């Protein structure tokens, strides 16, 4: 092991600890058990490609097990739609291996450079959340390495269904996911057909997302404005699409269907049925929150608060979430989700602390993947069933040999 201080993706909150990089499966197993004996000291935390901005992947003075050397793809079946992978395999890797089977990764985030281990541990969501939900909805079985040195085979139903949905979005505190089986989405091509729309106000963006035209597309998101003053505030560049069928694909592309390789602003944004690949279709404080669908006025308010703030975010992603899964600590809930990132300035930390209160007041929540600064008080209140979740954690890990900086910060230990 090499003693390395580790930060999030946004180069924040360094945590000096040991990095255990090994492809060997049983060398990992021993490290944990040989740690559990001594007792939860600093404990240990699994780490993927470190794409979450938070201190969820960092341990301070403890052990940080790197999962990336354990990246075996065991089997891909095209008939059963099943994929059996080690937790250390990434999505870019998996997406490339699945296409020759005519299979697509069920949930894709922004960057594909995320591991399966980290994908479940955050219960990550994508552009098709309104149609497919989060990543945990597609996990069929996990092989979790618990605290006592044993490995438990978990599933959505039956035994360990309680521990399963705890690991889904459990930020790696329940254990170390070693091996996962994923349900895949079948596909005829590796392309998308998209409909482009440009709104001129927040009211348009909301109406467009609520008039039921969303039921026409599987994938959808919106590049929106949070700087411009009302009524220009909230105006969005919407990108809504669907997986392309072999028939829909232009004459040249059909040959290799599964291969991988202010007026001006409005008209360029507006189009219909346009065929485009995955790449085309897809210092600073990153901030993400969701607000329940029925609380639309309160949402209109937060955007205005952001507008008047004196803080100017330009990278602004807008999304309407679909139904939630049954995971206690899953971030997504049916509502208006938006991410913003601000430039670090004076009074930012206190302003976002007011957005915490404001978001909490309307029954929404923040995403653990992007959080490094919300309090334990705010987090716990944002997540009902957090107590339920903790009572499960004490059964599986009663020594606190699984602990990250976040778990200490949010008192989830
Ligand atoms: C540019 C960019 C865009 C993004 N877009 C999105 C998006 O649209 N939607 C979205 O939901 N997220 C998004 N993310 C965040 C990212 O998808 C998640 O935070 C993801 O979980 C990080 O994966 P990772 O492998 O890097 O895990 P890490 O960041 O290394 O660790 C995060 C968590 O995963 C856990 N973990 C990792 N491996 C294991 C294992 N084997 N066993 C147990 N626990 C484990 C850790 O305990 C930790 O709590 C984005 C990130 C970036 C940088
Ligand atoms: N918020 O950070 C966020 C959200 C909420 C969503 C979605 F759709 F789930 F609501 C998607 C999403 N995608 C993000 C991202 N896209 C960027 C990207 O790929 N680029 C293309 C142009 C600029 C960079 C990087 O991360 S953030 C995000």
């Amino acid at each position: 092991t090499t003693a390395t201080r580790l930060t999030g993706w946004g180069r924040t909150a360094p945590s000096v600890a040991n990095v255990l990089r090994t492809p060997d499966a049983e060398m990992i197993v021993k490290a944990v058990a040989r740690v559990a004996e001594s007792g939860g000291g600093r404990g240990a935390i699994a780490r993927g490609l470190g794409r979450s901005y938070g201190d969820n992947a960092q341990n301070g003075g403890g052990l940080v097990i790197d999962m990336t050397p354990l990246n075996t793809i065991h089997s891909i079946d095209a008939d059963t739609k099943l994929v059996d992978i080690d937790a250390g395999v990434n999505l870019d890797q998996l997406m490339k291996a699945a296409l020759p089977f005519g299979l697509w990764v069920p949930v894709l985030p922004g960057t594909r450079q995320v591991t399966v281990g980290g994908a479940i541990a955050c219960d990550i969501h994508g552009k098709n959340h309104h149609s497919a939900g989060s990543f945990g909805n597609h996990v069929r079985s996990m092989d979790l390495l618990t605290a006592d040195g044993e490995i438990r085979h978990l599933t959505p139903t039956g035994e360990d269904a309680e521990l399963f949905w705890a690991t889904v979005g459990g930020n790696g505190l329940t254990g170390i996911i070693m091996r996962a089986t994923i349900e895949m989405t079948p596909t005829s091509t590796a392309y998308f057909i998209a409909d482009g729309d440009v709104t001129a106000s927040l009211d348009e963006t909301i109406a467009l997302h609520s008039d039921g035209s969303e039921a026409r597309y599987t994938y959808s998101s919106a590049w929106f404005d949070a700087i411009s003053a009302p009524p220009k505030l909230g105006r969005a560049a919407v990108s809504r699409g669907r997986l392309a069928t072999v028939e829909q694909l232009p004459a040249k592309l059909r040959s290799e269907p599964l291969k991988f390789d202010e007026l001006w602003y409005r008209k360029s944004g507006t189009y219909r049925g346009k065929v485009q690949n995955l790449t085309q279709f897809y210092g600073f404080l990153q901030y993400q929150f969701v607000i329940p669908t029925e609380a639309v006025d309160e949402f209109k308010k937060i955007i205005g608060v952001i507008q008047a703030s004196g803080h100017y975010s330009f990278l602004n992603v807008f999304k309407l979430f679909g139904p939630r899964n049954q995971a206690p600590l899953s971030f997504p809930i049916p509502g208006w989700n938006i991410c913003v990132d601000f430039p670090i300035k004076d009074g930012l930390g206190k302003f976002v602390s007011e957005l915490d209160r404001r978001v909490l007041e309307f029954g929404g929540r923040l995403y653990t993947a992007k959080d490094s600064r919300t309090t334990a008080e705010t987090f716990h209140a944002m997540y009902p069933r957090v107590d339920e979740w903790i009572s499960v954690r004490r059964k599986v890990d009663p020594l606190r040999v699984f602990a990250s900086d976040m778990a200490r910060r949010l008192e989830l230990l």
